């Protein structure tokens, strides 16, 4: 028993991060085979952030103006390019803790662990979701720059993150593993702003279902909704459509607690509409949706990695 | 900016993780150095637990009854003992991965990472506080004894929970790394309730601090109390009494924030009397007492 927000375990990503430097710059990396992957900007000064022309800054670098560390052991850069938003630097030697890996990129709703460093050594790990609005709601500092985010699907790390930037309002944005930014942003000192986000409503789903494997029943009711009927209750209220995917994603939940999924939408209606009413559901006194339908699978079940 | 539930990185305890196996029963071990800690009801079978005499079932058993695994490779005990309610199995390799460690136990309020595992396998990693019935509020499922709950403040990793066991109303129970449980609890199936829980003052007041640092003042008022005002308050919503030790702690929070912790303690009797009306704090719509002063300062600018 028990529902916590879980992160994977981060022993295997915890092998691969770095600490990059360019000139007064420092910031991590992420060491795959002979390849140190980090934000591009780490060649920029706050200046050159007001308008940057990353080809022109880059090609003025040496590969002994990138100093690469890990752990103790200074690492030898033998060449340099950028892909998109994401520099990569060739480095003398593959990691010997290199884990199978492989790069994803994800979409909106879908979670992952972030293993937040500061000059090559992990401090922490926790569980984001990607928002709608394509920020995730991180705790990053001064620092933490080419931190990344992963799931792991059996003994493979997909890595689908590296940390960029934060916007004006605390929360952050970042790219995939090829530079590919989340969201509208774009890697420049200029005036971004997130855009307003909405609930992920697969995700509160599945949240109310991990409520129910728990004993936590109060919000059940007798009735159900169409899936349109829900989707007009849902648009109100600043939720995510919920579309026949995440419907037959929720199907093994619905099967195991015997709760269909359209008779789950007619709890997330009362509890929109009505609130809470002075209750909580797994601790909580608003609607969680940081935990997929996956998520809720596999803490309930114990898969191991 | 951002405040998140933060564990610690789990590499340095997945690394650690081992398979014990006692006949039937398996669970999980924390290998160091030379030694497999585990919980010492890997012993028994269902029909043992609820009055074991484990210096008798233990004596019964040879080194070669305890099966070891470490990933694919079985380790082997060459000798075992017991320390309280955790078993030692001396093995004949040294760990490896060992990193540099030590046992702490803990007091009702202390936060810790808390590495889940399967059959040796770490399955996710979350963070929990040892509440003040020190019980903890963990995500458990049966296969999850003997995983560990931690902390790594620099390259040492402080081990201070083992999970023995889950109580009638879903809570945890466990002991520190010498054996000793935490709370009133005892490794048998006998009768056992987690005594009535409460907030943990202290980091409900830390994480209002957080929110401070992190530009949030709605819930500040004009108003301070006596310590003993806010206490006889606090405990009619089943909040732990706040200390002078308590008071001290925040001290380096109250200066950085410069809200007094007196001032502070106002804004929790008001937070208190009138909920959120709506409004959050940190994204939450409920007062956050898993952070300690501690840990808000390590995750704060
Ligand atoms: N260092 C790069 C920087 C940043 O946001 N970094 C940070 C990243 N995450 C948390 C932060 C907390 C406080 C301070 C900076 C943070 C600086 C500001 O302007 C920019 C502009 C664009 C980009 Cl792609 C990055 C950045
Ligand atoms: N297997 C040991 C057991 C237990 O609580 N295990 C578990 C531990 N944590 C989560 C659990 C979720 C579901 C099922 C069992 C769980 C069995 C029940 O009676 C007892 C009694 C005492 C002790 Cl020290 C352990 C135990
Ligand atoms: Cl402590």
């Amino acid at each position: 028993s028990g529902f916590r927000k879980m992160a994977f375990p981060s022993g295997k990503v915890e092998g691969c991060m770095v600490q990059v430097t360019c000139g007064t710059t420092t910031l991590n990396g992420l060491w795959l085979d002979d390849v140190v992957y980090c934000p591009r900007h780490v060649i920029c000064t706050s200046e050159d952030m007001l308008n940057p022309n990353y080809e022109d800054l880059l090609i003025r670098k040496s590969n002994h103006n990138f100093l690469v560390q890990a752990g103790n052991v200074q690492l030898r850069v033998i060449g340099h390019s950028m892909q998109n938003c994401v520099l990569k630097l060739k480095v003398d030697t593959a990691n010997p803790k290199t884990p199978k890996y492989k790069f994803v990129r994800i979409q909106p709703g879908q979670t992952f662990s972030v293993l937040a460093c500061y000059n090559g050594s992990p401090s922490g790990v926790y569980q984001c979701a990607m928002r709608p609005n394509f920020t995730i709601k991180g705790s990053f500092l001064n620092g933490s720059c080419g931190s990344v985010g992963f799931n792991i699907d059996y003994d493979c790390v997909s890595f689908c993150y590296m940390h960029h930037m934060e916007l004006p309002t605390g929360v952050h944005a970042g790219t995939d593993l090829e530079g590919n930014f989340y969201g509208p942003f774009v890697d420049r000192q200029t005036a971004q702003a997130a855009g307003t986000d909405t609930t992920i409503t697969v995700n509160v789903l599945a949240w109310l279902y991990a409520a129910v494997i728990n004993g936590d029943r109060w919000f059940l009711n007798r009735f159900t909704t169409t899936l349109n009927d829900f989707n007009l209750v849902a648009m109100k209220y600043n939720y995510e459509p919920l579309t026949q995917d995440h419907v037959d994603i929720l199907g093994p939940l619905s099967a195991q607690t015997g709760i269909a999924v359209l008779d789950m939408c007619a709890s997330l209606k009362e509890l929109l509409q009505n609130g809470m009413n002075g209750r909580t559901i797994l601790g909580s006194a608003l609607l969680e949706d940081e935990f997929t339908p996956f998520d809720v699978v596999r803490q309930c079940s114990g898969v191991t990695f």
